[PDB]
């Protein structure tokens, strides 16, 4: 679950 | 503990 959450956060950070 | 911290960080990132 942490891996999925961190992947989403990393995608969001890369978008910004 | 890392899961709780990362969840908080993800909530903060989603807020911004």
């Amino acid at each position: 679950t942490l891996l999925r959450m961190v992947g989403g956060f990393k995608d969001q950070e890369k978008r910004m």
